[PDB]
């Protein structure tokens, strides 16, 4: 037995009012052939201010926003040498 990257993201669909903060939580084991690639609108983003990205055992991946704006929304995508998936996060006004 030895499976190569483990793709285990419920991540079906994200709802959240504006104003709120959102946080995303996906469990990835580790990689055998390519490693997956995390990317924002098609194209690789930026762990910025407002915008963290923490790491942590288990393989364990944590998008950590703050003060999210309607700006924020948008499609998070992935690629990797094994599979590809993607999600929608959408922003209810309120």
């Amino acid at each position: 037995m030895a499976p190569e990257v483990t793709i285990l993201e419920p991540l079906q669909d994200v709802q959240l009012s504006e104003g709120q903060d959102a946080s995303f939580q996906c469990r990835l084991s580790r990689a055998s052939g390519q490693e997956a690639r995390w990317a924002l609108g098609g194209v690789p983003l930026q762990a910025n201010e407002m915008n963290d990205i923490t790491v942590e055992q288990g393989t364990l991946h944590l998008l950590t926003l703050h003060k999210v704006t309607l700006e924020d929304a948008g499609t998070v995508s992935f690629h990797v040498g094994t599979c590809s998936s993607e999600a929608q996060l959408k922003v209810t006004a309120g």
